This record gives C-alpha cells, sequence and structure tokens, in this order.
C-alpha cells in the first residue's frame, strides 16, 4: 500500500493539504507509536 | 474513478483537503475500530 502525496500549492488553498497531510502522518507515529511497544518487548 | 470534470475550474486545490482530511477520519476510524477490542483483552 505505497502512497506518496507529492507537493503542490498555489496560493491560500495549498496551506490545506499542508496542515492535513501532516496530521495524517503524525497520526501514524503517534498510534503506531506506542501501539508497537505498549507493553515493551 | 473520477469522472464528470468541468473544464475550467477554480477549485483545483480544494480536492487537497477533501482528500486530505477524508483520510484523516477514516484512520481514526479504522485503527479506533479494531484498536477498541484487539485480542479482545
Amino acid at each position: 500500500e505505497f502512497q506518496t502525496l507529492s507537493p503542490e500549492g498555489s496560493g491560500n488553498l495549498a496551506v490545506i493539504g499542508g496542515v492535513a497531510v501532516g496530521v495524517v502522518l503524525l497520526l501514524v507515529l503517534a498510534g503506531v507509536g506506542f501501539f508497537i511497544h505498549r507493553r515493551r518487548k
């Protein structure tokens, strides 16, 4: 499930992807961050 | 899959939030969906 959203901005509407996308990635590291080591190894 | 497109639209950047944001919400329901009863206990 490889996916890559290249940077595409025009003006003020570009800020949408920047924040939106940025949130997605952060969501992964977060959940997958503790959900991967919730009880250590 | 995407069809019916106008010859000139002043919102090509809007599609960013639509997809980006839409993905975020879906990410929650997904993870929180199985992570709510994963392996039962």
